[PDB]
């Protein structure tokens, strides 16, 4: 029922960092050093993108969760960080590396492997294990074919298993059968491992894909998906873990998840803030702020691109979606597509600072809007350092999403944090962490279309954001410790 289990939910309301384990100095030890040097009271939590040994997709093809990738560090590095920050880690509920012991044993022994049932051999979907084109055509495909062919060593036979994702063929990412008792035991063991080292929040990667059903899109298949979500939520709670679901879908799916008591990502705000600032109009933002669940993790940038379709379906027309997309692409962006007909832009791959034309004032305005929006605010490491599009990584790797995944060395971090725009952002972050009003009541204030006025109130504390969208001048009027109203020019 409504907001099930949320009576006990009380998350720390402080800004969090999103980073790769190696993108701030090269490993978890340099990450910890950088956090201690510059950011101890800047972040209340850290989402470390997948730090387990992985065979592809920069961490999202995990081989095992029982150790941290040794290039990055050890589980004790995570435990030490958890002493100072809330740690958020990924659970790849949908797939595991083909190089895991589970799948390599299966490729050796075929059906006599004790792990065979962990994987979606095609006989679980079709009587004879033969794919049917008409059925595939109904599916939401994320690669040309949603399966891969492997050779069973002991029999020499060819076997197909489901692989939703994978840039190589065969894919490195083998889908898990979440109906298998063996998979549920496997996932439970990861929760236990995570909990053992202090992890408090777990992101369910690609959770929308876990239910396969012939005749459906195989994306967020109801009601089956909710049986898995309910199971996973209760087991995670047994180990002290809250689940954060990652679902790129139409807003009705996200809203129903929140209505049913699941934490979600705010995948509408990133585009909404871009549109607000590019067009100097608060109308879309105000409509969204008045009609959205508040128990969301907010972001501008993350490790993926800025969502467009399906996340904004029914909320913006193609004209305005294309306006913002085209402007971002003129500013260096590349696009991830749904994959010939219609508007098919899935995400805008672009640093958020570059998307705003490197306009410091507009970028600080964007973060102020984010931090004044109800929800737990997350700052991606590239945006923390006001990073611009990494064209070298795009040209060298031919991977568009690497535009927003630059790896910073220590010396480059030392230089970047001294930039005026970064120092302004750090001051704003600390204000959002320190000022008590953000833990109180939220009010959307009347104002002109080219203004933004948002207020938080708690006890004698109150802070009121004002943005002039004509100039992007961003001011916060707040009550200081002596009860005096003070003006903070962001």
């Amino acid at each position: 029922h409504h907001h099930h289990g949320m009576a006990s939910m009380a998350l720390k309301n402080k800004v969090q960092l999103i980073t790769y384990p190696d993108s701030l100095g090269g490993n978890l030890k340099t990450l910890n050093d950088v956090l201690e040097k510059y950011f101890s009271d800047v972040f209340g939590g850290v989402h470390i993108l997948p730090p387990f040994p992985s065979s592809g997709d920069r961490g999202f093809a995990p081989i095992t969760y029982s150790e941290i990738e040794p290039k990055f560090g050890t589980w004790y590095d995570i435990k030490k960080m958890a002493e100072n920050f809330d740690i958020l880690l990924d659970l790849m509920v949908n797939h595991v590396s083909r190089r895991s012991i589970y799948f390599q044993d299966f490729l050796k022994k075929g059906r006599k492997s004790e792990y065979a049932d962990m994987f979606i051999t095609l006989d679980k979907l079709w009587k004879d294990g033969k794919p049917v084109k008409g059925d595939i055509e109904k599916m939401f495909l994320r690669r040309t074919l949603p399966y891969s062919t492997f050779k069973i060593e002991e029999t020499g036979e060819e076997e197909k298993v489901w692989t939703t994702f994978g840039k190589t063929d065969p894919s490195e990412q083998i889908d898990l059968d979440v109906n298998s008792h063996l998979v549920r035991e496997f996932l439970l063991e990861v929760f236990k491992t995570f909990s053992n080292f202090g992890v408090k929040i777990v992101r369910l990667d690609a959770v929308g894909y876990v239910i396969k059903k012939i005749g459906t899109s195989c994306f967020f298949v109801e009601p089956e998906i909710y049986e898995f979500l309910d199971w996973a939520k209760g087991q995670a709670a047994s180990y002290g873990i809250e689940l954060l679901l990652e679902v790129h879908s139409q807003f009705e799916v996200q809203y129903k998840l929140a209505e049913r008591g699941f934490l979600i990502y705010d995948f509408i705000l990133p585009f909404t803030v871009l549109y607000t600032l590019i067009n100097k109009s608060n109308e879309m933002l105000y409509h969204y702020l008045k009609n959205r669940p508040i128990n969301q993790f907010t972001m501008l940038d993350c490790h993926d691109g800025i969502p467009v379709k399906p996340d904004l379906d029914g909320l913006i027309d193609t004209k305005k979606a294309k306006e913002v997309v085209d402007i971002c692409v003129q500013r260096g962006a590349n696009l991830s597509l749904i994959y010939e007909d219609g508007f098919d832009v899935h995400q805008i791959n672009c640093t958020y600072y570059s998307a705003l034309n490197c306009d410091d004032d507009a970028y600080l305005a964007a973060r102020a809007i984010q931090f004044f929006t109800p929800g737990i605010p997350q700052v991606y490491y590239v945006g923390l350092l006001a990073g611009v599009n990494d064209f070298e990584a795009v040209k060298k790797t031919k991977e568009g999403r690497e535009i927003n995944r630059h790896n910073y060395g220590l010396k480059e971090i030392e230089e970047s944090v001294q930039k005026n725009v970064v120092q302004r952002l750090l001051k704003l972050i600390r204000f959002r962490n320190e000022y008590e009003a953000f833990n109180g009541e939220f009010f959307i204030e009347d104002c002109r279309k080219d203004e933004i006025r948002l207020t938080w109130k708690k006890d004698d504390k109150r802070c009121s954001l004002f943005i002039d969208l004509k100039t992007y001048k961003t001011t916060i009027d707040y009550i200081n410790e002596n009860g005096e109203e003070v003006k903070y020019l962001v």
